């Protein structure tokens, strides 16, 4: 079985966390399996172009991949929430969604266009640029920046600044080449493009985070369904068990970008919860707006998230 993804190659025990992750994967399905199941791992797209993924998979073309999910709201919009500010406060309030309405909904919608999610995977983020840090959305004004989705540049936009759409393994090369002034992604993004190379600044998630990308573990239905059940079974369990890992990993990232970027002399700053207030309240104004009205889908995935914020407040 395939498994391809956008990210740096490295091995098991290090490198991108979301490539240790899947040969983690490999390595537990194997073993529980007993050769019945091997895999072969393809980072860096070194199968195909990290836009072929999705719909590939889609086709039964590719047996698995690991992408952020929003890149495919052109052609699906329920999955731009995905990447949208405001729906995500933290870690283990996302992560939460996976058995609640709004989780069962986007497992819904993903299983009728072809897709079985196989590890739920959640990163917060933060902004990288050649000049000033990017720190209040006032910062964005007059700024050309890659905020990673539809729904995180319609903020952008909203704030100011002219916005470029391209998948994350391309900014390096667009920040070096200035084509842009800053560029969002995941700490560990940060970290594996190594764009400590390429900026002067990062704002990060440290003391708290606006972006939370979703890039789950996913596999083709059509392949899926046609194993046997144990073997079908086996990927689900070994699956929701690189959960853990990515938030340990996704956590761990979160504070160590900081000392990449210190040592690499990037002037280095965090978040105040105020100014994460100001970011997502003007999601709700303008993300949340446009990602609800696209369809009675993105409607109602809107909807069971907000359901998901009201019980991190007040319940225990």
């Amino acid at each position: 079985l395939k498994i391809s993804h956008q990210f740096p190659g490295g091995t098991i025990k290090e490198g991108d966390f979301r490539d240790r992750l899947v040969r983690n994967f490999a390595a537990e399905v194997e073993k529980r399996s007993k050769g019945a199941m091997k895999f072969e791992i393809y980072p860096g797209s070194s199968l195909m172009k990290t836009n072929a993924q999705f719909s590939s998979m889609r086709k039964g073309a590719l047996d698995m991949a690991l992408i952020p999910l929003s890149y495919a709201g052109g052609e699906v919009p329920e999955l731009n929430i995905g990447l949208m500010p405001g729906l995500v406060v933290s870690y283990e309030q996302a992560y939460s969604w996976k058995t609640k309405p709004v989780g069962i909904e986007l497992t819904r919608v993903l299983q009728e266009k072809g897709i079985v999610l196989i590890s739920w995977i959640w990163q917060a983020g933060g902004v990288a640029s050649r000049g000033k840090p990017v720190v209040e959305p006032e910062d964005a004004k007059g700024m050309k920046i890659r905020g990673g989705s539809r729904e995180m540049d319609m903020i952008l936009k909203d704030a100011g600044a002219a916005v470029v759409s391209l998948p994350s393994n391309e900014i390096y090369a667009a920040m070096q080449t200035g084509a842009m002034d800053a560029a969002m992604t995941s700490s560990t993004s940060f970290i594996s493009f190594r764009l400590e190379e390429v900026a002067k600044a990062l704002t990060t998630g440290r003391t708290g985070a606006y972006w939370f990308m979703f890039e789950p573990l996913m596999m083709s239905k059509a392949i899926f369904d046609k194993l046997p059940k144990d073997q079908r079974d086996m990927l689900m369990t070994v699956g929701a068990e690189m959960e853990k890992f990515a938030l340990e990993a996704a956590k761990k990232d979160d504070i160590d970008v900081a000392a990449v970027y210190q040592k690499a002399g990037a002037k280095v700053v965090d978040l105040s919860d105020g100014t994460i207030k100001k970011w997502q309240d003007i999601a709700r104004k303008t993300a949340w707006k446009d990602y609800g009205a696209k369809n009675e889908g993105c409607a109602k995935l809107l909807a069971l998230a907000q359901q998901t914020l009201a019980e991190n407040l007040y319940f225990q």
